């Protein structure tokens, strides 16, 4: 019944039949993206119209199309041919990955480079990686992948332990031509294995860990209705899933007494870029846009009870489409549970003799994805006190290279002859704000130091200042940890009982932003990553910080072009885009499989409530 | 047996007996501090000689004494008379707090001030606060407390809801004389109650929270031997307790195969300061040195099972001395338990076909203290992967004032007429490092951005730089979040298998440091708080960043005096002092009782191990 329900297998099958009958899904077509569209802005929108947006690829070389379908009326709403040399290529297809290694295996330059290094071609795995846009004019308008080679000594071997440095190949996966094979010189292939389930490497397994039993004897405190609507501890929201973005949170609201108060209309991680900082021509082109180029939702793991998710777990199994329009279920792809979160508030008062302690809890919504060697966990948290928090967890296997004799300023050594180039993992959170409604504004809050003198005779005073961001041209902001800079999203028309506008405060981790030179290709295509905070006026077609078609787009798409419109954002329908990330200089302890490292952000109420919202939590 | 065992009741009783026999603890004497001394540097030393340090106050006004005794030999080792006008007053005694309200209730100036406000003296509570050093010459060499008043409407009322602004009194607690009563004018006393257990303010309690049960059917995975020696998942340490610093960690080591490897010799929170930034003369003197002036261990709570500490809890009950030398047990004052901590490492490999998931856990050592309106939790965490983390949790009731008509730049409004002055909560971590032994050094690590051009033709490279701190004069460092700055403590004489010095990396939160003007009294007394990192050469008498006697002591002791020795710290026995804090602009949601906010730091291995140290964790 809800317009925000998860897509069903039936809806996807109905989309496939509609496209096929319209002549848009023949043998030479592939679906590169399929997803449901959000309802348009309308507080009276009640007529059910489930629409899907589809990117259709053509393997014979015809121009691709963007199609919008109504599953409701069974009609094609629009269909436009795309000029990819202008607006960018479609996302990478899972079936194009295997093609790279197959084509190189019969290419004579590739075989000769392998022969010089005495490598069996049957043992050489190729990582197929996105191409980017650099100085090669012949790749414009063509779908290119670039390949790096790794040796797999046997079928169960971890190939990441054995990079083949000095070698890279470019492949046109449409015409199936190897365009270039570049051999910069022979490097020894590192010999130690990295097999983290080999008893030879692990040693005897620990027998010292005792079980921790987390049970909910009366079931969980949250309810799920209509498939994906959660109610928990005065929170209300809908859990969506998109094949590009992954888990998406809709309609986050909080019941304050007898009022359901909106906070966030839509929350998602709308891009994620992994730029490498090794100047070697073998890797200086390497930049993953995991969300925009690869689609992180389509690689979500099925999550195992007790291993991946511990406690009383409620699962969602979302449906996506395969490349032919068949529905595919990601069984146990989203975990939902609550967990204890320690002390919430505590005071023992000498004067009143009252001793008071209450415990905190958080609601957790999570999924995990695997893109090649990397694995990323996406965690959304809701706390009793109104805090909302996101956390990314990075693990998997680091990407490797040779470690050069004489060292490197841009690569860490992990094992004899084995290196790991420096890189970053940078996320963009898109937060379509709705603090008590859609009339919102953003203020930047800095700490203000004061000088000893008149009115500050003892030199103890300090203060704070707030600056309203009024237009998009002034709403590109950077962090300043030294002055405790935060950002407040308020509703100037909804006041608390002290007649102050209600608000929420964004707390960033203040990690470094994109380190690449400003003139570089990655700084142009990942412009969002150069600044900590962006604010735009809402528009329904401004969805991703990097534009709709990220793969092999020349740059400038997404946020820099949106911001150029210089729209009013002072008491308007606005969207907050927060950049945050990890700068990873790999350490020996990250090898051969990396312990989790985390980064995130959180939002806390700032005069949104008239007093603490957890006074009604029982002692238990 | 172990020289780091907790002080026993018998030892404290013996100190009492020894001081009495020596004529140092007659009826007019009071114990203001009593603590066990750590063994001096020496592998062998005195078989065991348990020594105790005592500060002895005299209630007839005679000069106090610092005394060291050996409980083993039954002897006084040294006893020195203190000139408190020069070196500082002793910490505040618990029995002195009660003096203040009782003395004011008979003072004609105080009664006249309350009569002017139509207040009944029998309902006026006085918060007795540390005095600091300002422009009052008659206070030099006297023990002074300052009092701020709050109305309690009935015996169970929260007095913090009803501050009596415009009024402050100064009291000599030894001669029992009210030195000054200052009245800057009548403010309305805020009328709303702040009683967070009153059903009329909480409303009906929630019935929606279902139980979370956390059990360990085979018991915990750690062992406790010798009363306070912990072994847990390759970690080894001794948990100490001191009445000034609270929980102290000794001898933190990690068993790496055959070898027990030292990491940290002694870890403590060695000072904490809470400065207020309201320039009103009623409060511009307000700064708490909770550790140095009040002794935070003295006010440790007894922690309730299932409420304060949830799960399979092992308790320690430390023993301290009262003001007369009798042992007092802080029952269930320390909780110790292990917690599940989500995913440790995870990878699904396409090429090998192996799926791999491991879970993380942490060991938690915690205590809570209550000082007036404030409650602080101190948590130390040890993780499976070698990470060490500290977290402070701040809750309780915010300190209040009137909210002036027309507003304030230095005070938040919480309720009609009720204000909360801006303030900070700043901690100093003293980390006596011992990375694989005592030969250590600190490097400051910054990210290095690189310009596009020769050798970096695509503008993607970035790097890092490390700067060795070689002398104490250059070891006073500030954060730089923009350049990702961290600090590495390494042992230049212990190399990993890649022939690199083993190390640990300090990750700060990069919160603002002390905001007060550099010429202010608080900036001089809390000089440690103005910089993020200090490194000193180890010395037995350099224990606290503010010095031994903080109460009513001007600047001239502590970290700035230590650093002036300019000693060699490059490959020596060194101590890291890390400043970190919260800057608190109170919000409406902090009233009437504050939900927990947090700050901390962590240390992670950086080439300390030869590979990941958690390959031998089993799959459950
Ligand atoms: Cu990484
Ligand atoms: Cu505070």
């Amino acid at each position: 019944a809800s317009p925000f329900r998860l897509a069903s297998a039936g809806e996807i099958s109905e989309v496939q039949g509609i496209l096929r009958t319209a002549g848009l899904l023949g043998p030479e077509k592939r679906i590169a993206y399929l997803g449901v569209l959000d309802p348009a802005r309308g507080a009276g929108s009640e007529a059910e119209d489930r629409r899907f947006r589809v990117f259709i690829h053509d393997v014979s070389g015809a121009r691709p199309q963007e199609v919008t379908v109504s599953v409701t009326n069974g009609t094609v709403i629009s269909a436009v041919e795309l000029d990819t040399a202008a607006t960018g290529e479609l996302p990478v297809l899972e079936e194009e990955f295997e093609v790279v290694e197959q084509l190189l295996a019969t290419d004579e330059r590739w075989l000769k480079a392998l022969a010089a290094r005495n490598l069996d071609v049957s043992k050489v795995r190729v990582a197929p990686l996105s191409a980017g846009v650099f100085e090669y004019a012949e790749e414009r308008g063509r779908r290119i992948l670039r390949g790096l080679a790794f040796v797999q000594d046997f079928p169960e071997d971890s190939a990441w332990a054995h990079p083949v440095d000095g070698l890279v190949a470019y492949v046109d996966v449409v015409s199936k031509e190897v365009t270039r094979v570049i051999d910069t010189g022979v490097f020894p292939v590192p010999a130690e294995h990295g097999n983290y389930t080999d008893p030879e490497l692990t040693g005897p397994l620990r027998t010292t860990q005792k079980p921790i039993s987390i049970t909910q004897p009366e079931g969980p405190s949250f309810t799920v209705t209509g498939g994906n609507h959660i109610e928990w501890e005065k929170w209300s929201l809908d859990v969506g899933f998109d094949v590009r973005e992954g888990v998406v949170l809709h309609n986050i609201a909080f019941r304050d007494g007898d009022r359901l108060r909106p906070i966030i209309n839509r929350a998602s991680i709308a891009e994620m870029v992994v730029p490498y900082g090794d100047p070697s021509p073998i890797r200086s082109w390497q930049n993953y846009f995991d969300t925009g180029e690869y689609l992180v939702g389509q690689y979500a793991n099925s999550l195992e009870l007790g291993c991946d998710c511990l406690g009383d777990i409620t699962y969602l199994s979302p449906v996506i489409s395969d490349a032919f329009g068949n529905p595919r279920e990601i069984r146990n792809g989203i975990c939902m549970h609550e967990e204890d979160w320690g002390i919430l508030a505590k005071h023992s008062d000498l004067w009143s003799g009252i001793n008071y302690t209450r415990r905190n809890r958080r609601m957790v919504i999570s999924f995990f994805t695997t893109i090649g060697n990397y694995d990323y966990g996406f965690y959304w948290y809701l706390y009793l006190d109104g805090t909302i928090e996101f956390e990314a967890k990075a693990t998997g296997v680091v990407f490797t290279s040779a470690f050069p004799e004489g060292g490197s300023d841009n690569i860490s050594q992990l094992a004899p002859g084995l290196g790991a180039p420096f890189h970053q993992h940078i996320f963009s959170a898109r937060l379509d704000m709705a603090i008590d409604g859609f009339t919102n504004r953003v203020e930047e809050e800095d700490v203000v130091r004061q000088t000893m003198g008149p009115g500050n005779e003892r030199g103890n005073a300090f203060s704070r200042k707030r600056t309203v961001l009024t237009r998009e041209s002034e709403a590109v902001r950077e962090a300043d940890a030294r002055t405790g800079r935060t950002w407040i999203i308020s509703n100037p028309e909804s006041k608390n009982r002290l007649n102050e506008p209600v608000g929420y405060k964004l707390h960033a981790h203040n990690q470094p932003t994109l380190l690449a030179d400003p003139g570089s290709s990655i700084a142009r295509r990942a412009a969002f990553a150069t600044k900590d905070l962006w604010v735009t006026r809402y528009a329904d077609d401004e969805r991703y910080p990097t534009g709709d078609f990220v793969n092999q787009h020349s740059g400038g798409a997404g946020l820099p072009s949106y911001i150029a419109q210089d729209r009013d954002i002072d008491g308007q329908d606005i969207v907050v885009w927060h950049t945050f990330g990890l700068t990873h200089f790999p350490r020996v302890e990250d090898w051969p499989i990396m312990p989790v490292d985390t980064v995130g952000f959180k939002l806390r109420p700032e005069g949104f409530f008239d007093r603490s919202p957890v006074l009604d939590v029982p002692a238990n």
